[PDB]
């Protein structure tokens, strides 16, 4: 009734951002006058260290606290990350905003938790589909109007961001009455095979995490940013629309999964790898937003299918309790990877060669497990 229509408007009202498909483009221009460099190289890694070290103890306070102080912790950290991107010129200002956005990233674990402490036992599947519907449904149309309002009302991004701490400020108002859970999970005391889709899992949302941190400033390159030659907008909001029918086509289609599902995973690792590689090959623009809106589609079908092998037995208390280790070893993965790769104290590479080994990083898991599958050759061979 009254707490999931709450939960729903506050869901709504924070996704709902126009700025985000235009960061970048707003970060390299005359409003912040950030090079590429130093946004690829400094500023962005900082994300993934934040998320990182906030993951787990997020996790716990969730749970401890019963769900609502952290979505208005959320709500909060959305105020102070748009107004300090509204209202900071500075490399560390924006390592401060992209801590707070890896806080904001931590605490969205409680949009979800509280669905389940709150809504009757009856059934919990239902809600939470329509919560993530409604989110995903807020940040298509907030992209779609961050779009049409640049490309008709000539509008800078600067009032796209003030838009967002707007549409923010309400979410936070919106999840300042949130009724109180009287339970919580397991703030209590605590298959093998389930081993092979968690690093699949992992091992892909580490590489999509990775990917999605810097498409943008990919497309940065290949056009002028600043100019309005771009389309961020309307492609991000094509790429979550393609994204979400995939992964309901999943579920429209009803096929046997522990006989195939590793010939699908690895045909779609593969194509996501193709994808990777003809962002980084190309030239053209509409090229790279092509590729990037079949890497996100092959990305939710990849993952719509390693999340169905993991939780079709699985316990809804489980649930949690597998897939926080699941997202805590992506985001082990994903920092390792981004030391390496992105961060200047390592090789500090440009976006114009990260994509060819963000490309080559899910051939090589593709290979790998493909590998794994080694006892073909010892039945074949009698
Ligand atoms: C306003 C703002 C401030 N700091 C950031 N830092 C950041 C940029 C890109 C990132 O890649 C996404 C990695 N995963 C993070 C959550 C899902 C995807 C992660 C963090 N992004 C911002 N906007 C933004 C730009 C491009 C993509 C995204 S998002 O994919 O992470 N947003 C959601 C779709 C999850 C709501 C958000």
């Amino acid at each position: 009734i009254y707490p999931t229509v709450i939960l729903c408007l506050f869901g709504f009202f924070s996704m709902m951002r126009p700025s985000e498909p235009f960061l970048i483009p707003y970060l390299s221009g005359p409003d912040k006058n950030l090079t590429s460099a130093e946004i690829t190289n400094e500023i962005f890694p900082v994300w993934t260290y934040s998320y990182l070290v906030l993951l787990l103890p997020v996790f716990v306070l969730t749970d401890y606290v019963r769900y609502k102080p952290v979505i208005i912790l959320q709500g909060i950290s959305f105020i102070i990350t748009w107004l300090l991107l509204l209202f900071g010129q500075g490399v560390k200002t924006m390592q401060v905003v992209e801590f707070f956005y890896g806080m904001v990233t931590a605490a969205e674990v409680a949009y979800y938790a509280y669905i389940y402490s709150v809504v009757s036992p009856e059934h919990y599947q239902r809600v939470s589909g329509y919560c993530r519907s409604v989110t995903l449904a807020a940040y298509t149309a907030g992209s779609v109007l961050a779009q049409l309002l640049v490309s008709l009302a000539n509008m800078s991004y600067f009032y796209l961001n003030v838009i967002s701490l707007a549409s923010v400020s309400v979410a936070f108002l919106f999840s300042l009455f949130l009724p109180m859970p009287k339970k919580s999970m397991f703030f209590h005391a605590k298959s093998k095979r389930l081993f092979y889709w968690s690093l699949w899992w992992a091992f892909a949302t580490a590489g999509f995490n990775q990917v999605l941190n810097y498409v943008q400033i990919l497309w940065d390159y290949k056009a002028p940013s600043q100019d309005s030659s771009i389309y961020n907008g309307a492609v991000e909001a094509i790429a979550t629309f393609g994204g979400a029918v995939a992964a309901f086509a999943v579920g429209y289609v009803k096929v046997n999964w522990d006989l195939l599902g590793e010939l699908a995973l690895v045909v779609f690792s593969v194509v996501n790898a193709g994808s990777l590689f003809l962002m980084h090959y190309t030239a053209n623009i509409w090229a790279c937003y092509a590729g990037y809106l079949i890497f996100k589609s092959s990305y939710m079908l990849l993952i719509t299918i390693a999340v169905f092998q993991i939780a079709v037995n699985l316990n809804v208390e489980r649930y949690a309790l597998v897939f926080g280790i699941n997202t805590f070893i992506a985001l082990v993965i994903q920092t390792i990877m981004t030391v390496i790769v992105v961060d200047q104290r390592g090789l500090n590479l440009p976006v114009s060669i990260q994509f060819l080994v963000y490309g080559s990083y899910f051939a090589v898991i593709a290979g790998i497990f493909l590998m794994r599958s080694m006892y073909i050759t010892y039945s074949t061979k009698s």
